[PDB]
């Protein structure tokens, strides 16, 4: 599924991710913007075999299985195709453990590189939530 910005943000706020770890809604929704442009369905390689899944690019190599990444763990107890659905509810999930971590919002690193700093309440101008 490729979400809209504003269908994203209202899912996101209805999972309780607004706010959470003190993130605002328009930094979930900007790390999903650059993460995988609102595409449940993003995947990508990394250069040591590990892949990212969904809409928030989580990867194989701590947080999901894909039975396909050597030494990996799966810290949401999920596997990492459960992160692909429409319903994004797994993708949540898993999120809310990651950005519980230690490292805040930094452990995306296109958050950091792109999201960071910047005016992320533009994500979700205009939006009914
Ligand atoms: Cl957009
Ligand atoms: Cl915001
Ligand atoms: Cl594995
Ligand atoms: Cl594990
Ligand atoms: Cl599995
Ligand atoms: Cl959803
Ligand atoms: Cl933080
Ligand atoms: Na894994």
């Amino acid at each position: 599924k490729v979400f809209g910005r504003c269908e994203l943000a209202a899912a996101m706020k209805r999972h309780g991710l607004d706010n959470y770890r003190g993130y605002s809604l328009g930094n979930w929704v900007c790390a999903a913007k650059f993460e995988s442009n609102f595409n449940t369905q993003a995947t990508n390689r990394n250069t040591d075999g590990s892949t990212d899944y969904g809409i928030l690019q989580i990867n194989s190599r701590w947080w999901c299985n894909d039975g396909r990444t050597p030494g990996s763990r799966n810290l949401c107890n999920i596997p990492c195709s459960a992160l692909l659905s429409s319903d994004i509810t797994a993708s949540v999930n898993c999120a809310k453990k990651i950005v519980s971590d230690g490292n805040g919002m930094n452990a995306w690193v296109a958050w950091r590189n792109r999201c960071k700093g910047t005016d992320v309440q533009a994500w979700i101008r205009g939006c009914r939530l």
